[PDB]
């Protein structure tokens, strides 16, 4: 791939932005939706922010209380031998290393606007903060597909009942319509095909699966994007290839005329995360015709890598301009970056590579 | 509160049903979803069936590849250091006690039918059967909502992809219309509510999470009972109680003047089985009014304590007429058996407690 990295990578940081919590840190901006509105290019930023505990035996995990609706901190000892505190993400039960108990931070979701695609100005105030009992862990990682008028901003949900993902529509960015959890738990990386489909809207998702099965990309279709079914699973993990550890989904789907382009990210064991790309047959999207066997986007510019566990780039949304993608990513679980690419030159590498 | 155990308990047993794969042995004819059909009662059994190995330090696990239409046996030796064998339903790797590498046999839905809710005769062949890559460790726990004309029988779809839960309807039990994965795995315990209630159809499940939250009753509801949506918590578990485990939908709900009645299961953390109550809202179901805090159904007669997993009541569905209940229910993993139950008796304990 021909990839354009833009020259002010990395465009938004952690210490371009304030802390809406006292005594909160913000330790990431990242993994933002993107949409076009009104003439400006809209990054819909995952803000993590932290609690700084004065007491370093202690770590406090930051809990939004829906009864009260404000954040009530709860402390664990790292001496606590119950507990295991090596995923500084998460406190995990010593008997449940598969999950955790409660994440170190909190998010929430924060708009920035650009006139020219490359310098960002943040919104005043948060766009999507707790506001529920599905919530009370955060709100992570906003996709956002555009239908007509209608913007269709859809989220991770994290509280103690599970990881689910639900749904905010707004034509204006200032009047939301909350449409409830469309997938259950555990679920996300859920992307709405941008248009109806034989009949049928669409959803690619990506079940969490505790007893059988791999952390792979399914499909369901809707009647009306409130409610999903006909659950099918689409693309699986590859041993000894970039997405043997999991895969979910990235960027909303492309239509091109030669199918839907699904720019989807994989991960191996050693979380590496990569972008690549998948075609699924336009009027059946159940129907997988191309996959590529290396990645699109890799971790490689200095600011891509060293994130804790391994380099990660994370790409939750785009910008199509004829035949070139602005294509937004997270960064080592911290920023933003953007770069440029040819639709042109992603489909011509799934063709030579199947 | 008065339980009516059948005489004939139980009704049918791996004794009187023979395996359709040679070289296997039926281990259980159980937790069948009922229907009405034809002035007949029908069970919908699940029907396990176990490869047999002669050498007693192997064991077989069976799979149907959707691919190449047959059965495939997976074989380990009981002292692999990797695998732990100590669950009879389950393959197990150590470093994965939480989950199944395999299951021990495989089953599928065969039909049984009764003109008196007592004695009971199976179709001569099976009804559902593995058919798709959904399926290949098994099609499980049928439940059956009739609305009007139609039955939709719902069940779990077992396979290397998940736990989903897959959706057949059929007016006639002859002709059947498969309608996809209702449910993404991981789930099961899906109960569709027997109407549609204020302009929505709902069904209960049960979404089973690796990383945070319980085996937990949830929630949807559906415009057309092919896609679900609004997921909300329903019913969680108690810690200290009879539900401390886990807990799942069992039987269809049952429309009362007082909300719907919700005969559900609840699991120990030791995995014992029982049955209990709760009340939800008529019009909004979302609702809970009320809970049992003690069992309606426990597993004391010797069929409900002893079987291939012992200590087991768990009932897929019941027949209503007037304030009698006629539930059936799986015993032990084992076997199906009948009791009558009066509604306004769980009513008072729900209104007690
Ligand atoms: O959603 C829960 C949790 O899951 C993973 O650990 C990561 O995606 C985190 O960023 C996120 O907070
Ligand atoms: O559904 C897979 C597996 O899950 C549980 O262990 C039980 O319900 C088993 O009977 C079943 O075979």
């Amino acid at each position: 791939m021909n990839i354009y990295r833009y020259e002010e990578n990395p465009l938004i940081t952690p210490l371009d932005v304030k802390p809406i919590h006292e005594g909160f840190e913000v330790i990431g901006a990242f993994n933002g939706g993107v949409a076009e509105y009104n003439g400006e290019v809209l990054l819909l930023l995952r803000v993590a922010e932290k609690p700084v505990s004065e007491d370093p035996e202690i770590v406090l995990a930051p809990v939004y209380n829906a009864k009260n609706k404000e954040l009530e901190l709860q402390s664990f000892r790292l001496d606590d031998e119950n507990y295991d505190f090596e995923d500084p993400r998460m406190i995990r039960s010593k008997a449940k290393l598969e999950g955790f108990s409660y994440l170190t931070s909190l998010s929430y979701i924060r708009i920035a606007r650009s006139k020219d695609g490359h310098h960002f100005t943040l919104d005043e105030k948060p766009f999507l903060y707790p506001f529920n009992e599905y919530q009370t862990f955060g709100i992570e990682d906003a996709r956002v597909t555009q239908i007509g008028d209608t913007y269709h901003v859809n989220f991770s949900a994290v509280s103690e009942f599970g990881v689910a993902d639900a749904l905010v529509t707004t034509k204006d960015f200032e009047n939301l319509e909350y449409q409830g959890n469309i997938f259950a738990p555990e679920n996300k990386d859920v992307l709405i095909f941008p248009e109806k489909i034989n009949g049928k809207y669409y959803a690619l998702h990506r079940p969490s699966l505790k007893s059988i099965g791999n952390l792979d990309i399914w499909i369901a279709s809707s009647p009306d994007l409130r409610s999903f079914g006909d659950h099918r699973h689409l693309l699986g993990i590859r041993p000894g290839e970039y997405d043997s550890g999991r895969v979910g989904g990235g960027c909303v789907p492309i239509k091109t005329e030669e199918g839907w382009l699904i720019l989807y990210h994989g991960a191996t064991e050693e979380n590496r995360y990569v972008m690549g790309a998948a075609l699924l047959d336009l009027n059946d999207p159940t129907i997988v015709l191309k996959r590529t066997k290396t990645p699109i986007l890799e971790p490689v510019a200095d600011y891509e890598k060293n994130g804790f566990f391994g380099d990660v780039v994370f790409a939750c949304g785009a910008i199509q301009e004829g035949d070139t993608l602005h294509m937004y990513y997270g960064v080592a679980d911290t920023s933003m970056a953007g770069c440029d690419m040819k639709i042109s030159e992603i489909l011509h590498q799934l063709e030579v590579e199947a």
